[PDB]
């Protein structure tokens, strides 16, 4: 899938993800809070697995895993998210 590189500022203590897993692999984002700080970040889309947090592989790790170092981050600190996309269909026009 295709590996995108998140930079985030996290302004407050929420950053709108829904996280979940289905009990292997890496943990997804299911939903996306509207007018959120995640929403309004430009290369994150639902659906997209989370690889890594500031240099943390998270391979294998539960979404409740995930979850606490995204809750660790500091109000006012800048965090980076290496979330890759599933495949799914699309159009070539």
């Amino acid at each position: 899938g295709t590996e995108k590189t998140v930079k985030v500022i996290k302004d407050g203590p929420a950053l709108g993800l829904t996280i979940s897993d289905n009990g292997a692999g890496y943990a997804f984002i299911k939903k996306i809070r509207e007018d959120s700080i995640m929403s309004r970040v430009a290369n994150v889309a639902v659906g997209d697995h989370i690889a890594k947090i500031n240099g943390t592989d998270l391979n294998g790790c539960r979404h409740f895993e995930v979850a606490r170092m995204l809750k660790e981050i500091p109000i006012g600190s800048e965090f980076t998210m290496i979330c890759v996309e599933p495949k799914k269909s699309e159009s070539k026009v």
